[PDB]
């Protein structure tokens, strides 16, 4: 089941990991552009979404705030999770946030492209990506609206 | 996860619950139009899959072979579970195949635009019908091959 409270389209927020409480930025110099961070609050951690429509309905693009740039999750080749500019020209670009079963609180960020899920974990390198398997809690993320 | 065992495109199939042993039909006349049925092989229980590209990709319409209609699943009018001419024209008419946790066998049938599963039981009425909610056994169905 879709997340019952997705930002509205054009809100800011940062995506802040549940259980690490580590958060994603996405910026424009020295790769690699996105991965997860743990300290003080900078304007490449704040993103809105761009709502899906029509073959996109229930998916989004998640856009940086700074540089405008949208997500990706692949794959097909490294960095695997990156950014790119447009409003999500590609389909990588369009993802879907999908309530935890038992935790009513928290959701996956789904890629349909490429049927994966972002993560955040302190343990085994890589400590961020994306994952195609079964549900773990390390998978769980939060809008932290600013 | 996607089920990992999706018929090739074309390739013709019955969808069986996996805890009913009910199957889909889908035909023309007596209204329900799509329904399910605890008896032997008629054609109306025959589809193929038309494979999603692009925004589509991972989803898939699913056809009748005798009388070419594809389903739809949606929760804004009767019937929720249908069929309509056509290639899979709207958004409705594409579905994805998402294998179950603890059963690798066995898949929901779920809507990205409506977001719902289709469902089979034995208990209530309506005994087949679509849901957004929580996951229950009675969801999963199999690919039987013909």
């Amino acid at each position: 089941v879709n997340f019952p409270n997705i930002p509205a389209e054009g809100v800011q927020f940062r995506l802040r990991a549940r259980d690490t409480g580590y958060v994603i930025y996405s910026r424009t110099e020295n790769p690699p552009l996105v991965w997860q961070y743990n300290g003080p609050p900078y304007d490449d951690q704040l993103f809105t979404l761009i709502y899906g429509t029509g073959p996109r309905k229930n998916l989004y693009a998640i856009k940086s705030v700074p540089n405008g740039r949208v997500l990706f999750s692949r794959t097909s080749a490294s960095p695997y999770v990156g950014n790119i500019a447009g409003d999500g020209t590609y389909n990588d670009n369009w993802f879907q946030f999908i309530q935890d079963d038992n935790d009513p609180n928290s959701f996956r960020i789904y890629n349909l492209a490429s049927d994966t899920v972002l993560y955040s974990r302190t343990t085994a390198d890589p400590k961020f990506g994306n994952f195609t398997g079964a549900k773990y809690d390390d998978q769980l993320w939060h809008f932290e609206l600013v």
